RNA sequence: GAUGCUUACUUAGUCAUCUGGUUGGCAAACCUCCGCGGACCUUCGGGACCAAUGGAGAGGAACCCAGCCGAGAAGCAUCGAGCCGGUAUACCGGCUCUGACACCAGUGA
C-alpha cells in the first residue's frame, strides 16, 4: 500500500547556549525561534484549514476537488516514477496553483495528468474564507523553499492525523454495517423496529455503560440500588414499559456509529508539530556540538548559532556514516529542543510482504473486534506465502510478554519452542531481571510517586486559582513534572524496545509477536482521574509497540500484534484457559503458576512467552467467547 | 582513584532513597478573559482546535524568569594503582585512567 515506515529515525539534541556568547543573548535568541516557531505551526495550521473542504464526505459523488485531494496528500501514487524535481515539489505546484500565489501557471507540466490539472482549476475557482486571502497573502512574500516545506507538513499532517484516522474509520463502518445487520438477522427476536423506539426514549433522556446495563436489567429491585449508589434514568424505563425482554438486547445493539476522527490542528500547548529548516538553511558541526539555525528573513547564509547536546559516542548512526537532511525544531515546555533528520537505510527482511501490509490487514481490512480471528488468519498466510522457503520449519520467531516485574520471549522457528530466556528490563543502578518500602527505578511504585506528589500539588493550585479569577489541569499546569514523568514512561517503553530488538539480533528473528495490551497504571493513577493530564503517567504498553515495530523494519524484521487474548491464564502445554481467577492472581504474584489439570509449572511471563507464539500459528485460537 | 581551581555552562534523557533544595520577581516571558476570522466532530446540548504585523487584565499556588546553595559537565593542575620503553633500582614520556541505561520528536477500559 502506502511507505509508512519511513527510514529516517530521527534523533532530537536539546539547545544550549554557545559556551562564550551569553546567558542572556541565548533568551533573546530563543525568544526569536519561538516567535518564526509560533508562525510556522500557524502557517501550517492555516494551509491545513483551508484544504480540509475538499474531501471525500464518503457518501456524496465524487467532487472535482477529490483528484486534488488525493494528489495533495500522496502525489507518488499520482505522478510517475522518473519525476524530474521531486515528489515533494508537484506537490507545491498543485497547492501553488489552488491558491494565488501563483501567477506564472507553469502547472502545464507532462508529469501533471489532465485529471490533476482540471482539478485544480475547480479549486482555484473557490471562494475563500477572509482568512485564506490573508493566509495565502502572507505565503506569497515566502521564498519557494518554504512554501515547499510548508505544504509539505501540512499535507502530512491531515494525512496522517485525519486521513489515515478516517481511511481506517470507513472500513471500521462498512464493516460495521455487515457487523450491524449479521447482528439484526441473527438476534430477531425483539428488535424488528424497537431498537429505534429505544433510541427515542434513550434520546428523551439524555444519557448519551454500567449504569446503563443496571437500569436495564431491572426488576424494581435495582432501584434502592441506584438510591444507595441514576434516578432519571429509572423514569425511562419506567416510560419503556408502560421491558425487560428487551432492553438486556437492546444495549449490546450500539446505536451509536463508530465516532469519526475528530481533527485538531497543530496546537502549541499540547501537541504541536516541529519546524523543519531544509537543505541550505542550516549548519551542523558535530566535533563541537553547535547548530547553525537560519530563520526565514536572513538574506544570504547567516545563522544563528546555537549549541546542541553531544552527539552520543554509543549512538549507532554516527554523523559521519550518514549525512543530515534537515533539522526539525519543536517546542516542548518552553525550551527549544531540536531534532536531526538523516537517512539510516532498513535491512531486507526473509518476506515478500512489508509491516506495512500487516496494518492495512487490522486497520482497514479486519478492523472490528468480533473480526480478529480472520485477522490473523490473513496475518499468518500473508507471512507464510511470501517467505522463501518453508515458514514451518525455518520461521525464527519472538513472542515477548512485557511485564513490570519481568518479561521473557520464547523463541519458535517451525512451531518447536526452544527456550523462553528473559529480558532485562528493570531500571536501577545496574540492569537486573526482576525487583530485589517504594522501589527505586522504573517500579510502577516510583512514577506513582510523582503522581501522589502531582495530585497534591494540583489541589493547590485549583484553589488558588479558584479565588483569583472564581472567587481541571491545563496542558501547562505542571510543565516540569509531567514532562519528566512523559521522558520516564517513554523511556521505559525505550528500554523495553531495544531489549526486544537486541534480543532479536543475537539469534536471527524474522517474526516478533507482541499482544495488544492497552498498558499498566501505577498505583497513583485511579485517583487522579477525571484529568487528561494523569495519561502521562500510563506505561502505554502501546508505546513498546510503537518503537519495537518501528526498530524491527530498521533491522530488517517483521511484527505481528495478536489481539488481547489472557496470554497468562491459557496454558502453553494444553489450551485449558483457566477461569478460577483466584489461584492463578494468586500465583502471580510469586512469579510462578501452575496448569489445573494438564500440570504445567512455568511462570507467568514464559507461560505467556509460549503461548503468543502458538497464537501466531493454528494452534491456539482466540477466546471469542461473545456469545 | 582521591584532591583543588575556574567556567556568559548544566541541574526538563531516565535510573542510581533525584523534574535537587530554597528565596523572590522592573522589564520580559508565562498566564486569565474575550475572538478580525476560520474550522473538525455532533446525541444539535455542545465538545475539541487554530487564530490577527490585536484588545486589555493579573497571579508569582501553578506556569515563566532571575538570584543563592547543593549537585555534574568540561578545561587545567597534583599525587596514587596498573601497562611499556631506554638511559643511568630510580627517573622521564605515553596510555587504560571516571556508573548503568536509553535516545522515530484497528476496536475499546
Ligand atoms: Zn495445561
Amino acid at each position: 500500500p502506502r511507505p509508512r515506515y519511513r527510514e529516517e529515525r530521527t534523533l532530537v539534541r536539546k539547545l544550549l547556549p554557545r559556551p562564550g556568547q551569553s546567558k542572556q543573548e541565548f533568551r533573546e535568541n530563543v525568544k526569536k525561534l519561538r516567535k518564526a516557531f509560533l508562525q510556522f505551526n500557524a502557517d501550517v495550521s492555516g494551509v491545513c484549514q483551508w484544504a480540509i473542504q475538499f474531501r471525500p464526505r464518503y457518501g456524496k459523488p465524487a467532487e472535482p476537488t477529490e483528484t486534488f485531494w488525493k494528489f495533495f496528500l500522496e502525489p507518488e501514487t499520482s505522478l510517475p516514477p522518473n519525476d524530474s524535481r521531486s515528489p515533494e515539489f508537484r506537490r507545491l505546484q498543485a497547492f501553488e496553483a489552488a491558491a494565488g500565489i501563483n501567477g506564472a501557471a507553469a502547472l502545464d507540466d507532462p508529469a501533471f495528468t489532465n485529471e490533476l490539472r482540471d482539478s485544480i482549476l475547480a479549486v482555484a475557482s473557490r471562494p475563500k474564507t477572509k482568512e485564506a486571502q490573508r493566509l495565502f497573502s502572507r505565503l506569497k512574500d515566502y521564498q519557494p523553499a518554504h512554501r515547499m516545506i510548508l505544504a509539505k507538513v501540512a499535507a502530512e499532517w491531515i494525512e496522517s492525523r485525519y486521513r489515515r484516522a478516517h481511511q481506517n474509520w470507513e472500513r471500521n463502518y462498512e464493516e460495521w454495517k455487515k457487523e450491524k445487520q449479521e447482528w439484526e438477522q441473527n438476534h430477531p427476536e425483539l428488535t424488528p423496529e424497537i431498537r429505534e423506539a429505544f433510541n427515542q426514549i434513550f434520546q428523551q433522556l439524555e444519557v448519551k455503560p454500567a449504569a446503563r446495563l443496571l437500569q436495564n436489567k431491572d426488576n424494581c429491585q435495582y432501584a434502592g440500588k441506584n438510591k444507595h449508589s441514576h434516578t432519571a434514568l429509572c423514569k425511562q424505563y419506567q416510560q419503556q414499559l408502560s421491558h425487560d425482554e428487551l432492553y438486556r438486547k437492546w444495549r449490546r445493539e450500539y446505536w451509536r456509529e463508530p465516532r469519526k476522527p475528530v481533527f485538531r490542528y497543530p496546537s502549541v500547548k499540547r501537541h504541536s508539530i516541529a519546524k523543519i529548516f531544509g537543505e541550505n538553511y542550516f549548519q551542523a558541526d558535530f566535533k563541537n556540538s553547535v547548530v547553525g539555525l537560519r530563520l526565514d528573513s536572513m538574506p544570504a547564509g547567516q545563522y544563528l548559532e546555537f549549541a546542541f547536546a553531544p552527539w552520543p559516542r554509543n549512538y549507532r548512526p554516527q554523523p559521519g556514516e550518514t549525512e543530515i537532511s534537515s533539522v526539525h525544531l519543536h517546542f516542548v515546555g518552553t525550551r527549544p529542543r531540536i531534532g536531526f533528520r538523516f537517512r539510516v537505510p532498513h535491512k531486507r527482511s526473509r518476506f515478500d510482504c512489508t509491516q506495512e501490509e500487516l496494518d492495512e490487514l487490522r486497520s482497514r481490512t479486519f478492523p472490528r473486534k468480533a473480526q480478529d480471528q480472520k485477522f490473523l488468519e490473513a496475518a499468518r498466510k500473508r507471512l507464510l506465502e511470501t517467505f522463501p522457503g518453508n515458514a514451518e520449519q525455518e520461521l525464527r520467531l519472538l513472542a515477548v510478554d512485557l511485564g513490570t516485574d519481568s518479561a521473557r520471549a520464547a523463541f519458535f522457528i517451525g512451531k518447536t519452542f526452544q527456550q523462553a530466556f528473559p529480558l532485562k528490563i528493570v531500571k536501577i543502578e545496574k540492569l537486573y531481571e526482576q525487583w530485589p518500602q517504594p522501589r527505586p527505578g522504573l517500579s510502577r511504585d516510583h512514577v506513582g510517586r510523582h503522581l501522589q506528589k502531582m495530585r497534591a500539588q494540583a489541589s493547590e493550585i485549583a484553589q488558588k486559582r479558584q479565588e483569583l479569577t472564581g472567587t481541571t489541569l491545563q496542558p501547562f499546569d505542571l510543565r516540569g513534572l509531567t514532562v519528566h514523568t512523559a521522558r520516564m514512561i517513554r523511556d521505559w517503553a525505550r528500554l523495553n524496545a531495544r531489549q526486544i530488538i537486541q534480543l532479536a539480533e543475537e539469534n536471527q528473528v524474522d517474526l516478533i509477536v507482541l499482544e495488544s495490551l492497552r498498558g499498566f497504571r501505577p498505583p497513583g493513577y485511579e485517583n487522579l482521574d477525571q484529568e487528561k493530564k494523569r495519561r502521562v503517567a500510563f506505561f502505554a504498553h502501546g508505546r513498546i509497540r510503537r518503537k519495537v515495530t518501528e526498530k524491527a523494519v530498521e533491522r530488517g524484521m517483521r511484527v505481528v500484534t495478536v489481539p488481547y487474548l489472557a496470554s497468562s491464564k491459557v496454558c502453553a502445554e494444553c489450551r485449558k484457559k483457566q477461569k478460577d481467577n483466584k489461584q492463578w492472581e494468586k500465583n502471580k504474584k510469586r512469579g510462578l503458576f501452575k496448569c489445573e489439570g494438564c500440570g504445567s509449572q512455568a511462570q507467568v511471563d514464559e507461560n505467556a512467552a509460549r503461548v503468543l507464539g502458538r497464537v501466531f500459528w493454528g494452534e491456539i485460537e482466540l477466546p471469542t467467547a461473545i456469545p
